[PDB]
C-alpha cells in the first residue's frame, strides 16, 4: 500500500469527463478541471491539459499521467507550505500518506485551515484528532472517505484500505 494506490481508491478511475461529488467537471483519477458550470469550459480545460483535441475523452495512459503530475504538485504543495511543511516532517510515513490525501482532494488551503487539527496532529494526540476532524464539512459530505483517512490518521496502518 502506498498513496498511489491509496488515492486510487478513494477516487477513482474515470475516461470521460464528469461531474464530482460537489458538481465539478473531473476526469481521469480526482483530477478538477473546472469549478465552471460550462462543459466547454471543461472540454478546453482538458485538451489544454493533455495537449490534444480529446473530445471530452483521455485514455488510460493519460490519467496516469495527470495523476503523477498531481501526486506531484501536492507532495511540492506541502512542502512549500510553511504551515504544512513543519507539519510533514513531524509524522511517519503512513500518516504522511494521510496528509497527501487530503491536500489531493482539498487543497493546501483547504487543510492549512484545518488549524486545531494541526496542533493535535503535531502533538501526536491521536483520538482526539480523530473526533475533531469528523466535526467538519468534509467528513459529512463525504463520509465513508473521510472515514478512510480519519482511520489512517488515528492508528497509523493502512487498515482501513484492506
Ligand atoms: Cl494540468
Ligand atoms: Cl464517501
Amino acid at each position: 500500500m502506498n498513496i498511489f494506490e491509496m488515492l486510487r481508491i478513494d477516487e477513482g478511475l474515470r475516461l470521460k469527463i464528469y461531474k464530482d461529488t460537489e458538481g465539478y467537471y473531473t476526469i481521469g483519477i480526482g483530477h478538477l478541471l473546472t469549478k465552471s458550470p460550462s462543459l466547454n469550459a471543461a472540454k478546453s480545460e482538458l485538451d489544454k491539459a493533455i495537449g490534444r483535441n480529446t473530445n471530452g475523452v483521455i485514455t488510460k495512459d493519460e490519467a496516469e499521467k495527470l495523476f503523477n503530475q498531481d501526486v506531484d504538485a501536492a507532495v511540492r504543495g506541502i512542502l512549500r507550505n510553511a504551515k504544512l511543511k513543519p507539519v510533514y516532517d513531524s509524522l511517519d510515513a503512513v500518516r504522511r500518506a494521510a496528509l497527501i490525501n487530503m491536500v489531493f482532494q482539498m487543497g493546501e488551503t483547504g487543510v492549512a485551515g484545518f488549524t486545531n487539527s494541526l496542533r493535535m496532529i503535531q502533538q501526536k494526540r491521536w483520538d482526539e484528532l480523530a473526533v475533531n476532524m469528523a466535526k467538519s464539512r468534509w467528513y459529512n459530505q463525504t463520509p465513508n472517505r473521510a472515514k478512510r483517512v480519519i482511520t489512517t490518521w488515528r492508528t497509523g496502518t493502512w487498515d482501513a484500505y484492506k
